[PDB]
């Protein structure tokens, strides 16, 4: 498939960094140009009306992958920032979402409850170095009701990078109650890409084992749900990828869901520190 075999990975490691990581520059300019021929459609996200429901303003959703709200009783009430994303070997594996808003929490639980989503993977803090990054769109304890869904704490467990929070959610409008699952990363630095890939390693597998049989697609967020979202879905799908057939395809993967949302692994410092972690993941594996 074009991929890497383990074996070969360290390997490839080392002509990507070598030669003052002139391996890594080109595959990732040309995973920044592999959209140069072709224009992908956001219309919805700039209708005037989806503007203000879009964290950044550059940062829009792909029409043909967006994840579409039922409409209302309400003219774009099927608008979020939120894209399907495929994973190893299954598609829309991942709704890759911005960090909600305060005037988009009613879409996003709304956007869970439809779509059958039971694992909210978040990967940022709120707040990071003093900037507003994501509103709190869940209950700091017991219940708050976003729209038509009421959810519900129970239970929260703090990790040294991570916290996982048991949410019970209920559509007053349904059975009608739910399981949901966040799991936060908490340890990501204010600048670039974590120094240690282990306690990101560590995350995703257990994020990723969450995903329970017949459910919706996991959701990911950050702030723009790009960056950071865009390096877990590759290093999940990776090692999914790796544990099915023991080989590795970042290039074609990414080259491949950056159809599906814009900016997906949004910088080089990303695209390496994921060939880091699968390192460390593999190396993991053989001792």
């Amino acid at each position: 498939m074009e991929a890497i075999p383990v074996k070969q990975f360290v390997k490839h490691i080392g002509e990507l960094y070598s030669n003052n990581q002139h391996g890594f520059s080109e595959d990732f300019e040309e995973v920044q140009r592999c959209t140069a021929d072709m224009n992908i459609t956001a219309e919805h996200s700039n209708h005037p009306e989806n503007k203000h429901k879009n964290r950044y303003i550059n940062i829009l959703a792909y029409d043909h992958s967006r994840v579409k709200l039922r409409p209302l009783p309400s003219k774009h009430s099927d608008y979020i920032n939120a894209n399907y994303v495929d994973g190893y070997n299954k598609a829309k594996a991942y709704i890759a979402t911005q960090g909600p808003l305060k005037s988009t929490f009613e879409d996003f639980w709304r956007m869970i409850w439809e779509q059958n989503t039971g694992i909210i993977v978040m990967i940022t803090n709120l707040v990071e170095k003093g900037r507003r990054k994501c509103d709190q769109y869940w209950p700091t304890e017991n219940s708050e009701e976003y729209g038509n869904i009421i959810v519900t704490l129970k239970s929260t467990k703090i990790h040294a990078c991570y916290t996982v929070r048991r949410f019970s959610i209920r559509n007053t409008k349904v059975q009608n109650e739910r399981v949901v699952i966040q799991y936060h990363y908490t340890q990501w630095p204010d600048m670039g890409v974590p120094e240690y890939a282990l306690p990101v390693l560590t995350f995703v597998r257990r994020s990723s084992a969450a995903r329970m049989p017949e459910t919706g697609p996991v959701l990911v967020h950050c702030s723009a749900g790009v960056g950071r979202t865009g390096t877990y879905i590759v290093i999940d799908s990776m090692l999914q990828q790796i544990k099915d057939k023991s080989t590795v395809n970042v290039l074609g993967f990414l080259k491949h869901i950056r159809t599906q949302r814009n900016y997906l692994v949004q910088t080089e410092e990303q695209y390496i520190f994921i060939h880091d972690a699968l390192l460390e993941a593999i190396l993991g594996k053989e001792t």
